[PDB]
RNA sequence: UGUGACCGUUAGCGCAUAGUACAGUAAUGGAAGUGCAUAAACCAAAUUAAAGGCUUAAAUUAAAAAUAAAAUGGCUGGUGCAAUGGCACAAAAAAUAAGAAAGUUUAAA
């Protein structure tokens, strides 16, 4: 019936998980530190922790 | 003062100040310690999954925007980025030598 309908995200592996959000990580670390915290970058990542933390909530 | 296919907090000086704290009767020996951010070991919590019958022929839409779990709570301080700290020599300056012994030299207009 179509990508849309059938796509599925995959469970990381507790184990596997420092792996797949290295550069995520690192990015952060990477704004913060030379842009600081009154940067328009870092409201964006602000707001997309917002959001992960509100969907925790079931 | 100048330069670097020299280092970037387990590195580079022992010291991003300290020959301090501390050990020793003494001579002496001699640390740790920058700023920011979901790393690892580590301890507690989190098991499972069910559903069976409204009669169908003239809607809506300025425009645009707006429905979906990659990540538990902690303790710890690795990694990434930056330098009011170090390393090596170079340039300039400084230091330095006289034969004689109570004796004469070396002064550019
Ligand atoms: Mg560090
Ligand atoms: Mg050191």
């Amino acid at each position: 019936e179509g990508y849309v309908l059938h796509e599925k995200k995959p469970v990381v592996p507790r184990a596997l998980r420092s792996f797949a959000f290295k550069s995520q990580d690192e990015h952060k670390s990477f704004v913060l530190a030379r842009l600081g915290i009154f940067s328009e970058e870092a409201k964006k990542i602000h707001l997309n922790e917002l959001r992960t933390f509100a969907k925790r909530d079931r």
